[PDB]
């Protein structure tokens, strides 16, 4: 195909940065007007309110919906200056403010949206030039449901280009930065959400997760996030770059400052409105009694997946929460899902790139490739025979690299059927393993602390802790439990990795210089058991960070 | 070319079936002689709901119900050839059936593909003979936990890719109403058994109509739920990992209430625990029992398969009764039916050109009831393409199907899967624009002559559309063919006049007295509402059933 250059892509970038620029000015102007009319308002008391209390005061009338809206708008504008997490102000949101149903479970709550959640009259670019100047004709289903519940969606937040990354930079809106440390990634692909919520600029946000994109930015930015079972919530109207891939399910879910916020959001979403607007979603209501249960749990756990070497902080965080759960009366059982390398290298990678990345590469014709994607585009572009040849050469010394490369080759429909059956069988395998140990839930390390900017794209092995559960399609959630100590960070000098390949080398350097950064643990339950997963997340939060409850 | 394995497999299967039937015969004669006072006729004519209440109260023993049905199953098999296997350990499960189970003491027949410990699930294929299952499948386990007693495996057409019912192992199943007619398929044995009174309840599978065809043809009720409403764990199939067109399993029975009871009993903690991949949606009684007037979408023809006069009459009469009962009947036709059938359904079912499917037929006989399926799939891709755009001017149905049965890349499958999602969304948008609750449809009928379904592929149009869409769909008998209806088949031409229309015309003839059904459809996950509508149709068209 003929080389078309980058002139369209450059035009899209100047247009996009203007829309972002204009958005933030409009935000600033709106909040200046409001503050002038309300010098009495205690900004800092309002912003430090846990969502549950914020909701309660909104419902009673103690706080006006305008007071909380403009106070958050101001904070979001402020934190954006150091993070670059906001791409667009949702301009019509002041009308929703007035129209917000007063009996709605999220009445008056400002909500941030990952850019891929289509909002009427706005682009969902995904950092891709071909999506610039293509405004959505309508709000997506979950946005419709949020509005019906009285919430006020107010911003679109940044994503890495195309979203196939756990960093957060694109050629259109640039690079999002961790609020804790500007040299660090906020994670991704829900990076903007993580940065925004993590710095206090949003009480609740929505992201998506197909390889860890809710959990990475939650862990990196010290906030809570939940990835439900793929089809617990509606994907209708969600902007993506590849359609029709059903092997590894996409999921959407809440991100917030406490697990109670995540549970409220699920409860609000799981309503008649959602089940009517999207009939393909099973009408499973939020089961309050499961979430609120105080029964002792049988908790499976592992300190390492034997694939990605945990940092000293990751390992400590896991052991500490394990010990605190034991002290609180729960029974902790060593458990590691079988055949993890297979789940990652052949099932996950093969399921995500069954067509050799051809559909994915279509989005990049005429576009810049953001450095945070590393060599993904270069690799996927290689002919199938060459991918195979390099894989063969790489295999004896670097088995991880060879297996991922082989699984990123195109295949027939016949072989996709075979792969899809293998995913179904693997899912039943881990379920049988789980049931044979009689587990309720599973405790796992969560990748942390935050990697340096532009390193996630060069440390692919590190997705092992998260993508395992996209493959299995188990609800998985993340909660901050500790911070990196000087001792934790110094021990990175001794970090080797299990393979010593390029991915291990990058990761050793990428996790250094992290003293003070948040570190998370991951909570997992069986498919459709979101309430139980949240019950477990609530427990972890209470034991590790009791002030949040 | 060599057929020695296949002949050996058939010899062995036939011996096992003969021995199963002999074991049944001996057990029945023994029970009858020890209990001569039992009114067996009264037992067999009891509606399932009344049967289970007497079982729960102790009025009828599990033994009485079991051996009485076992005897009837043995008798009806003589004329139908619907039973392949006696599930021998059932006599011990009987004595241990959980007392408070919702199906306590109920004998249940099982389509052969439902794995049962110690028995083959052959699918009429040599390669599966003498390979007994080592676990009960999930739904079987759940049935037993609810106190039910699975007692037989019932016949299927070879490989299950057919709405006829013959294989080279156990041979041909016949319609109980008329021996020259097909019982339907692929759950054909279930249709014949239940349709003749030999079982009060059975389980079938459905990916193209395999529950609905035999229910309609044999004059019973059947429901095809949403694909993942129930566990497919332990289900035997000849192709795995195809997800574009959803496979579904569900009950078949004499009345709608029986389907509801079975669904209620399956939708329990035991199921949701044994298969966590199934969304734990309890049976919503309030929805099933609703007496609210319905907005009922309807069509009398899909403009693809010309309905028989009996089909059309059945549809119009139930439409009229629903109108009189106070429901609002709204003309409604899913958009782009030919496209959904010819490219989406055909393309989804055969995305690999039938390669996976064909592996099951190496060294095996090809049953006549499959027609030209195997011969056609074996054709090279370039030749399928060649024949297609040669047939397209003359016979566009045959051309479209042939082109869609070619192998493709993972990339093209993604594209097809995406188009299926979009299509589903487009019908849902249509449904909502008319604000429907429910959809009324014709159901292919009356029963086709033996060995003709394999040559009337176009006739799957009424059924396969709702597998593609993955909407719950059920059938209920509403009428029988009159001689007036039957005579009118002489004026039937079809819309296309291709070989499928020609065969269907002849195949639906000589059907006086045969049952004719209607189809009820709801949105995904709305099985209870589908059953609510089915219950309404049953009440209005056949009130003595309630
Ligand atoms: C993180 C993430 C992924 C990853 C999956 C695995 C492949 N991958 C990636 N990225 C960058 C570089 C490489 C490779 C480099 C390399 C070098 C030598 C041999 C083989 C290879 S593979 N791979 C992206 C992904 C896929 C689909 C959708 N969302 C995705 N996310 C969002 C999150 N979380
Ligand atoms: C019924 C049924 C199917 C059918 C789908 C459509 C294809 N098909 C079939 N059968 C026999 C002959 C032919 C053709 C003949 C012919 C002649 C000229 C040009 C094109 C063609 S295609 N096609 C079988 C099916 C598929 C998968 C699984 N379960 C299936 N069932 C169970 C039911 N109900």
């Amino acid at each position: 195909e003929l080389e078309t250059g980058r002139q369209k892509a450059r035009g899209a970038a100047t247009r996009a940065r203007q829309k972002q620029r204009a958005s933030l000015e409009t935000m600033d102007k709106a909040v200046q007007r409001f503050r002038l009319q309300n010098p009495d308002l205690d900004s800092e008391a309002l912003l430090t309110l846990p969502l549950l209390q914020l909701v309660q005061k909104l419902q009673s009338g103690e706080l006006s919906p305008e007071a909380v809206f403009f106070t958050y708008l101001g904070k979001a504008w402020e934190v954006n200056k150091g993070t670059n997490c906001v791409t667009s102000y949702l301009t019509d949101c002041e009308t929703q403010l007035s129209q917000a149903p007063r009996q709605g479970l999220l009445y008056g709550v400002p909500v941030s949206l990952k850019e891929c959640f289509s909002y009427k009259g706005h682009d969902s670019t995904l950092g891709l030039s071909l999506n610039e100047g293509m405004p959505s004709e309508s709000d997506c289903v979950v946005v419709q449901v949020l509005k019906l519940q009285g919430a006020v969606p107010f911003v679109h937040t940044n994503v890495p280009q195309s979203m196939l990354s756990f960093d957060c930079s694109n050629p259109l809106f640039g690079q999002t930065m961790n609020p804790w440390k500007s040299s660090k990634s906020p994670g991704g692909s829900s990076g903007g959400e993580g940065a925004l919520i993590g710095s206090g600029g949003s009480p609740l946000g929505l992201g998506t997760d197909i390889g860890g994109s809710i959990r990475f930015p939650s862990a990196f930015c010290g906030i809570c996030g939940l990835k439900p079972t793929g089809n617990r919530l509606s994907k209708s109207g969600l902007k993506g770059c590849v359609y029709g891939q059903t092997a590894v399910q996409l999921s959407l879910g809440p991100m917030a400052r406490d697990v109670e916020s995540l549970a409220l959001c699920l409860k609000a979403l799981l309503c008649e409105h959602l089940f009517t607007l999207d009939p393909t979603v099973p009408p499973l209501p939020f089961r309050e009694e499961v979430y609120r249960s105080s029964r002792p749990l049988r908790v499976g756990y592992y300190e390492t997946d034997n694939y990605t070497m945990p940092s000293p902080a990751m390992r400590r965080a896991l052991i500490e929460t394990k010990q605190r759960l034991e002290a609180a009366g729960h029974t902790l059982i060593p458990f590691l899902p079988n055949n993890i390398p297979y789940a990652l290298e052949v099932l996950s990678a093969g399921g995500l790139f069954s067509d050799g990345g051809r559909s994915f590469l279509q989005n990049f014709k005429g576009d810049f490739v953001d450095p945070c994607l590393g060599d993904l585009i270069l690799i996927l572009r290689l002919p199938s025979w060459f991918k195979r040849l390099l894989s063969l050469l790489l295999k004896p010394l670097f088995p991880r690299l060879a297996a991922f490369l082989n699984s990123m080759r195109p295949r027939s429909a016949e072989k996709l059927w075979k792969l899809q059956h293998e995913i179904e069988m693997y899912r039943q395998s881990v379920i049988a393993q789980w049931k044979a140990m009689n587990l309720d839930v599973l405790l796992t390390p969560m990748l942390g602390p935050a990697l340096d900017l532009n390193t996630p794209g060069r440390a692919t092995g590190a997705i092992s802790y998260t993508v395992l559960y996209n493959c299995l399609d188990f609800p998985a959630g993340v909660v901050p439990v500790t911070t990196v100590t000087a001792e934790d960070d110094a021990q990175m000098e001794l970090y080797k990795g299990y393979f010593g390949d390029i991915w291990d080398i990058i990761l050793k350097k990428a996790m250094k210089n992290s003293v003070g950064l948040p570190v998370a643990v991951q909570c997992v339950a069986l498919p459709w058991q979101e309430e139980l997963c949240l019950r477990f997340m609530r427990e972890v939060e209470q034991l590790m960070t009791p002030q949040k409850q």
